[PDB]
């Protein structure tokens, strides 16, 4: 994910942002200058654009077991594939020799790593002093009032990060202390030797069942990862045990700080060599993290829609034997290693990547819906069902169709964040609406309806996004061309050319009408949504009438509508300064990972989904890392 | 004056209009189409313009004797010059031979002809049913209320044309009947043989003193033309005598109708061969007749200013001997003969020529004032005192400077209509003003002041007027050219180019601002007055800022102010239909005069002022007819 973020703008920028919330939402502000050069008369207008985001969500999570991955053990303990070298293990150690015939090796700690990630982010948020239940923004446009419900009330919601479980009200895993060389039960054991006492306590107690107490998307409900397990440690750690039996009071046993929690993460991962599984965990957390708050009224359907996540069941063989984590670690992906090094250099790469993936996902789904019609795209590709069926490649396909670069795959099989109710282009949403005054809006029975996925963000977190083959507002610059034909009342225009002209005029300060009435563009973002009527098929020409001016006008432009006054206006848009408000630039040359004691493979296996998906000219598809 | 009127537009048009009044004022409406061709995109806007006129005036008339003109007698009764051939007269017949040594021959009937002209026009006006005292229009512009006083109140003023004199309250001339061949007294006698009884009665009784009873300009006060005289007629006519001695009541002795009055005019003139004197009379009446009502507030100074007229004293030798009017009439100007034939073909040539001369006079005085500064004109000619000193060539010089064609001279020496208080460029006027709301206006002590002569009309009765050497709104068409230099806030412009641009934009529908604030142009005429500030010297460049639009907008035009959007707009204005409202086309081929029994000379004598004045390139001056 490091390559994706560092390639959205340029290899030199590498701009990162920290987590911030304000009752569950935050706003990312920008400052952008737009040019207008025509007849060697360069004009410009500098303005600020704001795209706010919300961390409130209610994703659905299913905990279903999957494949077993052993890409962290020594070379001699692995065969030519991911399967362990059982003969080597036994020629090293009996009853176990006969027992092994009945010991499946299901080692997959992705659920644990994701749990630690969300707990760390929650603790960072509460030490930042703004952790709360989280509430959706209340959007009101003079004509329509909307307010999506949330389960947990913010005011009564907790302000401090409590432990996910309860006071012994629910059962807890039967943990144990392990120091021998003989695994006694096929139940998984962990190896937490480098961890300190408090880190081990946090790990074991958070293994227990998690309860959802806030509307935060990373606060989803999760059951206990394993009913029984043991940890291979030098000493027994039992402070959390005193807490469950009802001895340690809340004040002395509180969730550990962010620094120690991140340290426990680091120790766990780089002692068990879980770089691949942690990369998968970070990918899933980034894809589940947050959604943008829509400026337009109909964009709230994106907020109401809930993702579906498939986290594999927890299993471990690392702690079963102590020599497995020794030796030379094998089959570690270079992308996973570099991503791990970067995220432990700065732990907010996940946050900035999550915001970028949210914006890219929304725009990719919407542009798939639009480019189905034939707007901007030459080839009538199978956008509907091509690479969006594969749940693991769903969000990556959306990112590829939006941005055009190689979206990083989950790196793990049978894990995905998927919107099942979004593959169809007929899917509707009933957003609650208390209409203030009647206007142009498809308001039927107190809820307007939307078709497919709407726009809820603006392509400003990722600006140079190459959505279309030709120049467009999504691209850096475009040239407004002559109309197809001019008439008395106006001129006809192609779908894309008309939208480009309307966008440029809205930035300049002109309101643009059309027939077969307004090009919508909300203030505070000044990005013109694609018109609903032109979105559908059978419409190839747009009649532009009445290019009127607005109350506030910035750049004064020719008519471009009358043949006499049309001029080849060439525009150009560049983003200058961004600052979230509820930098931190990274340096690749200082975060390079540890190549020693690690065997690194550049390529991956398509079964395990170690690759990327790129929007080819002939159609987007999955490709190998090679 | 026929050539002047028929050459203002074209030899084919020859458009004439009848007299009409509405409480002393009338309005002449037009319908004019203005073009706007640029980039091969011809645009046009059709609109109506109205220029109202007023017949109310109080001219000052001085009755001072002048030269004696004998250009109607037979050839044998004249010498090589205007002097009579006394030897021929005597070798034709004594005591008279000795008496003649004491008989000056002062024959000049111009006062009589002018009196009959004004009486005929008044009778036409009263039979039209709209004769009254006449009142000045009350102009009000939301900011300023003005109403010039008039001596005679309209409501109590007479509605029927009464006889100019009173009921024997004033003395009357001692008329007599003459039938012999011997003039008994050096007192003048008239020859009215072809006239009927009623025509003779009207002539003799109107010879008596005239009293001013209305505010009409042609109703000026005049004394009795001669204390004593006799008329050479077959029979004595004494009905007016019964009227003066108090016998004939008013009802039976009333002013004769228009037809019989015009018939008396015709008989008198073409029996006494007074074509030259009648041409002079018509010229003077046309120059005194009426003034335009000013659309702009400061233009009423033209209304307050009063002309000065020098009518020669009445004298006659035609009726002294009966053979003088016989023979071949000698020394008759072709222009006078053709003008006489035209005015007796239709008697409203005088009215249309008077309206045209009024508009041309106002515009000529104003353009002399403007072109003194250097606006539009290359040569700094002596506009102030060159040909405007000669009182007889004053109004003709104004017409020449305005229109550019040969203004017809008075054709008589020591006769003129002159504004003595107008030769100076510093002359001021105190127009009464009840100011409604304060605005841009030089209002000092209840009266704004004006400097020189203002614009009170628009060049629409005579449109193709060539005021300036270069193309201008006064000309048919002009091309708006590129600015001298363009700046951030606007562009600088020459005096004339800026005024042309402002006029074109006001016709199109754009309001034009400038600095070193508005280009004034009143509705109902949509002609833009020359700005006061640019009128004076030391100002050669005008800064044009803010070409804003108006409430009502007709032709949509490029900025012409910014270098990027400037386009070579070419305009064109043509007048289509005019109709006064309180045609009548003439046909030259049917009004050609009687060449038989008349000796016609094309040339004239500069002493007698038989010529014209043309605006030469090097300067306007009097030229001969040749």
């Amino acid at each position: 994910m490091l390559r994706f973020v560092t390639k959205n703008s340029q290899d030199k920028s590498s701009d990162l942002f920290s987590i911030c919330s304000d009752r569950g939402t935050f706003v990312a502000h920008n400052r952008v200058r737009t040019d207008f050069k025509f007849d060697n008369l360069v004009f410009n207008r500098v303005y600020g654009v704001s795209q706010k985001f919300t961390l409130v969500g209610n994703p659905t999570v299913c905990f279903n077991e999957g494949s077993s991955y052993l890409e962290g053990i020594a070379k001699k303990y692995l065969t030519l594939d991911g399967g362990l070298a059982i003969d080597n293990v036994l020629n090293e150690l009996a009853s176990h020799a006969y027992n092994i015939t009945s010991w499946r090796w299901y080692d997959n700690h992705v659920a644990l790593l994701m749990n630690m990630l969300r707990a760390y982010h929650l603790q960072v948020l509460t030490e930042q002093g703004q952790y709360s239940a989280g509430d959706i923004p209340m959007y009101h446009d003079g004509h329509v009032k909307i307010k999506l419900p949330v389960t947990i009330d913010d005011t009564a919601g907790p302000t401090q990060f409590a432990w996910p479980s309860d006071r012994s009200t629910d059962s807890y895993p039967d943990w144990a202390q392990f120091s021998e060389s003989f695994p006694s039960i096929d139940v998984p054991y962990l190896d937490v030797r480098p961890l300190t006492v408090t880190e081990v306590n946090f790990v074991l107690m958070m293994m227990s069942k998690w309860h959802r107490r806030t509307n935060l998307a990373i606060d989803y409900e999760a059951p206990q990862l394993a009913d029984k397990f043991a940890y291979r440690h030098a000493l027994t750690v039992q402070d959390a045990d005193e807490w469950i039996e009802g001895d340690r009071t809340d004040d002395q046993f509180r969730p550990p700080s962010s620094k120690v929690m991140l340290s426990a993460l680091r120790k766990y991962v780089n002692h068990n060599r879980l770089y691949n599984q942690f990369y998968t965990a970070a990918q899933l957390l980034a894809q589940i993290m947050m959604k943008p708050v829509p400026n337009c009224a109909e964009g709230y359907a994106w907020l109401m829609h809930d993702a579906l996540v498939n986290i594999p069941k927890f299993g471990s063989i690392r702690g079963r034997y102590p020599f497995l984590l020794s030796g030379d670690a094998a089959l570690i992906q270079a992308t996973a290693l570099e991503d791990w090094s970067a995220i432990m250099a700065k732990p907010e790469l996940v946050f900035t990547y999550a915001m970028q993936v949210s914006v890219a996902l929304n725009t990719g789904l919407y542009l798939r819906r639009v480019k189905k019609t034939g707007f901007g795209t030459t080839i009538d590709d199978s956008y509907e069902d091509g690479a969006f069926l594969q749940p693991e490649t769903f969000v990556q396909a959306a990112l590829a169709c939006c941005t055009g670069q190689d979206a990083p795959l989950n790196g793990m099989s049978d894990v995905y964040v998927t919107y099942p109710d979004l593959l169809e282009f007929d899917a509707v949403t009933q957003v609650p609406i208390t209409v203030i005054e009647p206007a142009g809006y498809n308001i039927v029975d107190d809820h307007l309806v939307v078709v497919g996925v709407p726009v809820a963000c603006s392509p400003y977190m990722i600006f140079p996004v190459a959505a279309f083959d030709t120049a467009n507002p999504y691209c850096g610059n475009f040239v407004i061309k002559a109309a197809n034909k001019y008439l008395r009342k106006g001129a006809v225009y192609d779908k894309l050319e008309a939208w480009k002209l309307a966008w440029a005029l809205r930035v300049a300060g002109y309101d643009t009408h059309f027939k077969v009435t307004k090009f919508y563009a909300d203030n505070g973002d000044t990005w013109t949504h694609i018109p609903e009527f032109v979105t559908d098929g059978d419409v190839m020409e747009v009649f532009v009438t009445a290019i009127e001016r607005r109350a506030r006008h910035f750049v004064e432009l020719p008519r471009l509508n009358s043949p006499a006054f049309f001029r080849s206006v060439e525009v150009s848009t560049t983003i200058y300064d961004t600052h979230v408000q509820a930098a931190s630039r990274i340096n690749l040359d200082y975060v390079k990972p540890v190549s020693t004691g690690i065997q690194v493979i550049n390529a991956g296996e398509l079964k395990n989904y170690w690759g990327s998906v790129r929007r080819t000219q002939q159609g987007l598809g999955v490709v190998g890392l090679t």
